[PDB]
DNA sequence: CACTCTACCGATAAGCAGACGTACCTCTCGACCCTGTGCT
């Protein structure tokens, strides 16, 4: 019972910390949160979880062009049609133009088709509770990816003399491309540490 | 308009088979059968 509480706690503050990451806004008082707050602020008097009030959303920072993103956490423990149909009924309601939604146990392939049904329209992102239970970009292992504007892009391909193909790739399934919310032709700087150089600067593009 | 019996395309793995294997060099030694048919 404790255990399901920490770990929807321990998912639901790496979702905020994902969000901030992507460039939206999450106040600093959301970030620095205790599970006790989270105990207070989402279980009811029986203590048990209540998935209803687990669902946020957030404004862009600094990129108005960007519409506003929606976080809801899956009520049912596996996710199926008929609540992808309704999280989509939800995005289009309050016009949430990016759209989270995180599941427990598993997710249905004709559920999976919905998203591609839509895709025009909104995009939806699927998560799995464990893939938020340890956020992964703060590993020691993981270097500093930053998504790159479509200026900047322009700029390093046209200084290569490059075509997108040439460029190293990274996956769309990647975790961290999935972390950033990466879509295909997007294009990471990656800054690592280097035993030679001291510090060194690679760039994949989503593919 | 609550149900529960079959249609579905899905995914699941399942057992399947088929596919691969250091470098360069020196030398020796062995290599079809079976039966028609003209010849004498």
């Amino acid at each position: 019972e404790e255990k399901n509480i920490v770990r929807v706690f321990r998912a639901w503050k790496t979702a905020h910390q994902l969000v901030h990451d992507r460039g939206y806004g999450v106040s600093q008082a959301e970030l620095d949160l205790t599970l006790d707050q989270f105990k207070a602020m989402h279980c009811g008097m029986g203590r048990n979880l209540d998935r209803t009030t687990l669902s946020f959303y957030a404004k862009p920072s600094n990129d108005s062009n960007k519409g506003t993103i929606y976080i809801e956490f899956a009520k049912e423990p596996s996710v199926g049609i008929k609540e992808m149909r309704t999280f989509v009924h939800t995005l289009g309601d309050h016009n949430h133009k990016t759209g989270i939604l995180i599941y427990a146990n598993s997710m249905t392939p004709s559920a999976a088709k919905i998203i591609a049904t839509v895709t025009g329209q909104f995009t939806i992102e699927t998560f799995q509770e464990s893939d938020l239970i340890v956020n992964i970009t703060h590993h020691e292992l993981v270097p500093k990816h930053i998504l790159l504007s479509p200026d900047e892009k322009k700029e390093l391909l046209d200084r290569y003399k490059l075509r997108e193909t040439q460029l190293p790739r990274i996956q769309l399934a990647d975790p961290v491309a999935r972390y950033l919310g990466l879509k295909r032709g997007e294009v990471v700087k990656i800054v690592r540490r280097s035993e030679t150089s001291g510090r060194y600067n690679s760039y994949r593009i989503c593919a």
